[PDB]
């Protein structure tokens, strides 16, 4: 079963394997009068790691990192933070404490220093213009447009056929909207689009937020933003 947001105290990581080299990471977080969970991703790269976003603030990375340890036992060497918010980059000092070379686009590097959060050290090339797609180790990174932010990439992993979307694609059981404060809500159709056209293939379907699913996850996340925008 994949752990659920009423499972995982706060403070605590849970990982749970996806695929052979693959795994979600899912935390917790109080955030403004609620508890919500966190998913991050974990590909392996032959002997080492990569993280893909934090686990939501310094203490939950922290246990995401010993967590790694007991349960995989091998180094995580790089982070790719998905767009600025504190759920992606909360825990990036942590991360370069620990020897891991942090990775973001320009775009989510500077939203970051502006915001006052966490600021990974490496900028990400070739993600400025929406359809732009790196292969960086074992994932393809890719730029689907501004969406739940400005900055937000997705990340698809094709030996398993994993697509982590982040917080640009929603879990079902969320109906309303959430944090939009720093969406392109007018562009954000049109940005889920090009992940459908560019990954139809894909078959688990990571929100950042909550329960995977399939592309539906797609569709359901354009309603919400229509249900909220029209
Ligand atoms: C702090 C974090 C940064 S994205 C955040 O605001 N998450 C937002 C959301 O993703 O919309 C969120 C709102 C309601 C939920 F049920 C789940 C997630
Ligand atoms: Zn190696
Ligand atoms: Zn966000
Ligand atoms: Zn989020």
């Amino acid at each position: 079963e994949y752990p659920t947001v009423s499972e995982i105290p706060v403070g605590e990581v849970r990982l749970y394997q996806i695929a052979d080299g693959v795994w979600s990471h899912i935390a917790t977080q109080s955030f403004d009068g609620a508890v919500y969970p966190s998913n991050g991703l974990i590909v392996r790269d032959g002997d080492e790691l990569l993280l893909i976003d934090t686990a939501w603030g310094a203490k939950n990375t922290a246990a995401l990192l010993a967590e790694i340890e007991k349960q995989i036992g091998l180094p995580v060497t790089r982070a790719v933070s998905t767009h600025f918010h504190d759920d992606r980059v909360g825990g990036v000092d942590v991360l370069r404490a620990a020897g891991v070379a942090t990775y973001a686009s320009p775009s989510t590097r500077r939203l970051a220093e502006v915001e006052g959060n966490e600021i990974p050290t490496h900028s990400l090339e070739g993600l400025s213009s929406s359809g732009d797609a790196v292969r960086f180790g074992p994932v393809e990174l890719f730029y689907p447009g501004a969406a739940h932010s400005t900055d937000n990439l997705v990340v698809y992993v094709p030996s398993a056929s994993v697509l982590y979307g982040g917080c640009a694609i929603y879990e079902l059981s969320r109906t309303s909207a959430g944090n939009v404060a720093d969406a392109d809500l007018a562009e954000w159709p049109t940005s889920i689009e090009r992940i459908q056209q560019h990954y139809p293939e894909a078959q688990f379907v990571i929100p950042g937020h909550g329960l995977p699913g399939g592309l539906d996850l797609l569709k359901h996340t354009t309603n919400v933003v229509k249900a909220h925008t029209n």
